[PDB]
């Protein structure tokens, strides 16, 4: 059982947001996906609360209204989870947890991974566990546990690690590794103010290939030509390219019914105010769509273009994923 060597947290314990760039659904089926871990965080802050037992929550992240309140009970299992798997004992001194970064939690986000990999990397600060990345994102992905469900690893794994992401379904679990890529990826995420039931929403997928094999077959293959391109281009740093993948992409997504009207209302506002791409971003039928600019300044259009044409769009965001080299 860990002991705390601190008493306060000093460093700056995080855990990125997420979206997915390409692939959602079909690599469910063993198609590569590419997730994006982006620079706007969660932040977790600790101190040892002498006397008070358990954890007491603090959460001051900048969540979409009523999000906080949704997800609390599903967050003191997941907390509790973490707490478990690193062996901390809160029975006698508890801890005060602030959490606070600039991300904004909603669905889509990967905002719940971002918590307890933030929180993970704060417990490895108190109670100086010296964890490596790996250890981290194993504690996530098991605290991701008390959310539902189930996680693929995907969000702990963008939460922990940060950057771009190549995410498949390999020999026979979720196989991740970092993407190299030397330009700043300046981004719009739209919320819809819905959420969608990632289990549902596969299983209608699941159906649907059952229902037409080889419809389904050919849509999937569609897509694995999609994210072959999607790769060069990002080897390439050809960023017109990519975002006119992501505009197929989302194509396909329609052809297995997983968008909605709020969504296409987004997509259409996004390239019609000059986004290089648009679409949909996770389970769809809600949650999230994502834009990709060509620049900061053309991302203030997009924006603007959103806000004055586009009543689907509830929430925007402008989101970066930061190159990975020089
Ligand atoms: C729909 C899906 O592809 C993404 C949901 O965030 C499911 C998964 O990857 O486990």
């Amino acid at each position: 059982m860990s002991k705390p060597v601190k008493s306060k947290t000093t460093g700056k314990n995080i855990g990125y947001g997420k979206v997915i760039l390409f692939g959602e659904h079909f690599v469910v089926h063993g198609a590569e996906a590419i997730v994006a871990g982006i620079s706007e965080y969660t932040e977790c802050r600790l101190e040892i609360n002498p006397g008070v037992p358990g954890l007491q929550v603090d959460d001051q992240r900048p969540a979409i209204p009523g999000y906080i309140a949704q997800k609390r009970d599903e967050q003191i299992k997941a907390h509790q989870l973490v707490l478990d798997h690193l062996k901390v004992d809160l029975s006698g001194d508890g801890l005060k947890m602030f959490i606070g970064g600039p991300l904004v939690p909603s669905s889509g986000i990967g905002a719940s991974a971002s918590d307890v990999v933030a929180f993970s990397r704060a417990l490895s600060e108190l109670y100086q566990l010296n964890l490596t990345d790996e250890e981290v994102n194993l504690s996530a992905f098991v605290g991701e546990g008390g959310y539902h469900g189930t996680p693929s690893g995907a969000d702990n794994t963008a939460a922990t690690y940060g950057g771009l992401i190549l995410y498949r379904r390999q020999n026979g679990k979720s196989v991740f590794k970092p993407i190299a890529f030397q330009q700043r990826l300046y981004l719009v995420v739209v919320g819809t103010g819905i959420n969608a039931s990632t289990a549902k929403v596969v299983n209608d997928v699941h159906k649907m290939k059952q229902q037409q094999p080889v419809q389904f077959k050919r849509l999937y293959d569609n897509y694995t030509h999609i994210v072959s391109q999607a790769r060069e281009a990002l080897q390439k740093g050809d960023l017109q390219r990519l975002g006119q993948l992501m505009n197929a992409n989302h194509d396909l997504c329609r052809q297995i019914d997983v968008s909605c009207r709020e969504l296409e209302s987004i997509v259409q506002t996004c390239r019609t105010y000059g986004a290089l791409g648009a679409k949909l971003s996770g389970t769809g039928r809600g949650g999230i769509a994502v834009a990709l600019a060509a620049s900061s300044d053309q991302r203030d259009a997009i924006v603007k273009g959103l806000k004055a044409k586009c009543p689907e769009a509830k929430f925007i965001w402008r989101y970066t994923v930061q190159p990975s080299a020089a």
